[PDB]
């Protein structure tokens, strides 16, 4: 059957009497339509309509099987590999060009940007009540936590992005370190990531600060200008008599980024400062990890090796390692009134992470619907998280190792932390797959690019429709109804194998059961 | 401070400023008192009174530490392992005429049965606003269930238990089936334990028979009277076009016990039977599992290895296979409307798992309070399941390889139930664990012996208390408040590894979460 079409959506090719093998259900015979913004396929040869709707960011890679001609063993077909841990396998009849010519408009509309091609969002017309673009709003999101006061000024040596070109243009700074110093202080901080204000406590004025690691090198090379800058963090604390540095990095693995120019905060150049190693591995590792569980999730689990088969994608094990040094994080600024800058390689994946969390840990202001899309424009959008490069957007080259499911991780985080609190999130469930769903289907242009620069450079808010204008609009799919029995209280989940579980209807909703 | 004693119970022994190891929290000094019932010790070191309660019942061990020459920060005592997942560690003064005494009073009082020495049970005076052993009443339950009828009928024969010792005083019979042809059938099945009416569906008619597995042996030999009488037990169900009999073991056992003299109903000889194998396997394979799950969770549990660790007991797996096999059970006879027939080796293990937990998927009243109270009477305790010899009351012998968990893991299943189904059981967890915890405290006669002849023989009912008659005393704390949400009707749970959970209200209780 024909499938709805969006504004801006017209069909690019289609095909009829193409079977699509569930491997639930089995072969289901109809037809297959490939739009400029997603895949489609219906049936009528079962009773409620058999539809497969699925986005073209989804889909990693097309790949035909059985051979040329009619030589496979049964198996004219082609197949997608989705991002979302399905697979899409179809067959075609011996008779037809439909399985060269869905391929060959797969293989382009999928893959927009390797084929000079426009990403669907730039094409997407549709209006809404609301701009998702005017939601985040720095200076007001800053005045809600007390900033400009005494001790935290904002300063706009980076609204060129002269000074770090990965970070937003407004930065929040401590009052007493001028604008000439923060050039300095960029000169030793990876790619100009000088440690800036994400969170100040309300009550303690304890701090939450993030930036890269501290280019120390094999010579052991260290700055004052750091240094200091770290100490005046600590003094903006008045009543505190220490700062915590937290690397998500291992210690092994930090050791190795010393050895090729970067480092971290040692006991002697940083005097009050305690440095901490939270275990939590590169992007690679995750991208091998969640690879290894839609292996044994997808298509069908296999019961007896289920634990065991689980446990060896460590995925489970990394979500706990997250977790849990978000939880050391948002302690020591809660219970030990201490402030505590937490970074990485880059500061950019593990960092926006802990940062995030943390905060939603903290802040009850994050766990409403408006404020994770703040938190989320704020920590990853504006703080130049790498989404384009993370995911990959309508590129063929499948198999780039820059992409990794790290935001994936973090909203995965987030899950865990709703059901171990039912009623202190203003969101539900399926917000978070909403998310996800749209953080592969470029329907929207809130996760492209790789920076704030780079989405104005590229006026993103005026030619594309930011995620958040639709979600607004039907706010009813997405609301926890139990939101209230707790409070504007702080959140402790608990990060331990017995309390953590698989987000079944992520990773495994494809099963109709 | 000294124990709170019960009516009848008194102190045996007390020694003051003995130290507690507890394998989560520190040394605590306090007293250990020894009574005929319990092993009291109690510390007002600790802002809340530490204290360890235990029935001398469940104690499966008790050991010397250090006699010799061992002078150590508590290397001296003695150390008491239990049969509810936790050991006891006490370093009781080495010297201060107390040398050897406790451990000789524990040794006396928790093995009452190889001291010769009664249980608490008989000298338990505590008394209740109505008596548990009245609760059950085997014709008030079949006229619950409309039996007698037409298609069957009540059998006095064994009264004096001399058709089956193991077995109830009543048996329901198929009507047509004289008394005299009961004796033969008796010959043929292994310890007499003749099919026997356990529960038939209000609609359909449908029922399901219990007995031992049948005495066919090497010979292949057959009885006249067993084909026949199955075959009334089909004719019943208005001779319903077949009839399934369930053999709770693997294939391979069922075979093992053939060439033993017993072995299962073979086609030609039973014409109109499917024989289903449940693959579950016997009380060594079982307590096995339980020791490697104890291993693992008490009292540390090592976390980057839960999942394998966890898989490796296979506790989990047989939970599974157990409740699996009553689904299957249940709905053959929901279902299809076929009666079946459920039977092991000397079906009084397997045999009691099986028809009890399918008879609380078919029949609501099993899952009201009253009604699982009945359910244990009837389907465990009348029907013989060797609860003295499986759980081996107040006996030295730890290494004994009759002793399974098998009532246990019954219980496991239950709870698996109330999981899944959260709104339809009247009675909560905690009521589950208060009777796992009276199957070794002996405080009760309810668990005791091994058939109702012996706990005739001894007169229970009137020289012991009913552990219902405890319970149903404070219902409040034993019931559901979310129970009733759901109708009378048939519940069907998931035995699969990705349902099923463990049990860590009962296996990893003694941990301070």
């Amino acid at each position: 059957e024909e499938p709805p079409l969006l504004p801006g959506e017209n069909i690019k090719d289609m095909a009829k009497d193409v079977t699509y093998i569930c491997p639930f259900t089995g072969a289901v015979r109809g037809t297959l339509t490939v739009t400029n913004y997603r895949l489609y396929f219906k049936s009528m040869e079962r009773d409620p309509p058999f539809v497969l709707d699925a986005s073209l960011g989804v889909i990693n890679r097309v790949e035909k099987i059985g051979g040329a001609s009619s030589r496979g063993e049964n198996s004219y077909g082609l197949e997608t590999v989705c991002k979302d841990i399905r697979n899409l396998r179809f067959a075609h009849k011996p008779e037809g060009r439909t399985r060269r010519s869905i391929f060959e408009n797969l293989m382009k509309y999928a893959f927009p940007v390797s084929n000079n091609l426009p990403l669907f969002a730039f094409e997407y017309k549709e209006v809404f009540p609301e701009n998702g673009w005017k939601l985040y709003d720095p200076l007001l999101e800053y005045r809600r936590q007390g900033i400009p006061n005494e001790s935290w000024r904002i300063t706009k040596i980076n609204e060129r992005y002269e000074l770090c070109d990965t970070y937003p243009a407004l930065l929040v700074v401590p009052a007493n370190i001028p604008d000439e110093e923060l050039k300095r202080v960029a000169s030793f901080r990876s790619r100009g990531r000088i440690p800036v204000l994400s969170w100040i406590h309300p009550e303690s004025q304890a701090t939450i600060t993030r930036c890269s690691q501290p280019m120390v090198g094999v010579s052991g090379k260290r700055s004052k200008e750091d240094e200091k800058y770290l100490q005046a963090i600590m003094d903006s604390n008045a009543q505190s008599h220490k700062i915590f540095i937290f690397d998500a990095r291992p210690s092994v693995n930090a050791v190795a980024n010393k050895a090729k120019g970067g480092g971290y905060e040692s006991e002697d150049a940083y005097q009050n400062a305690e440095l901490v190693f939270l275990d939590i591995h590169n992007i690679h590792v995750m991208r091998e990890s969640l690879r290894k569980l839609k292996e044994i999730v997808y298509p069908n689990i296999e019961e007896t090796h289920w634990l065991s088969n689980l446990e060896s994608t460590h995925w489970l094990e990394h979500i706990k390692l997250i977790l849990a040094g978000a939880l050391r994080i948002a302690d020591k600024v809660e219970s030990g009134k201490t402030s505590v800058v937490v970074h990485s390689s880059d500061g950019w994946d593990r960092t926006a992470q802990l940062t995030s969390l943390a905060m939603l840990m903290l802040d009850g202001y994050y766990r409403t619907i408006r404020g994770f899309e703040v938190l989320v424009e704020k920590e990853w959008l504006s703080f130049g998280h790498r989404f384009q490069l993370r995911v990959g957007h309508g590129d063929k080259n499948h198999a780039d190792a820059d992409r990794s499911p790290v935001f994936l991780q973090f909203i995965d985080c987030v899950w865990q932390m709703t059901r171990q609190f039912p009623t202190a999130f203003e969101f539900n469930e399926y917000f978070l797959i909403t998310i996800l769903d749209h953080l592969y289907s470029c329907l929207f242009g809130t996760f492209l690019c790789n920076s704030e620069q780079q989405r104005g450079k590229e006026n993103l808010p005026k030619r594309t429709v930011s995620l958040w204008s639709y979600i607004n609009s039907q706010l009813e799919d997405f609301t926890n109804p139990l939101y209230g029995s707790y409070s504007n209280h702080v959140l402790y989940p608990v990060a331990s194998m017995r309390h953590l579980e698989l987000w079944v209807g992520y990773y495994i909703r494809w099963n109709p059961r």
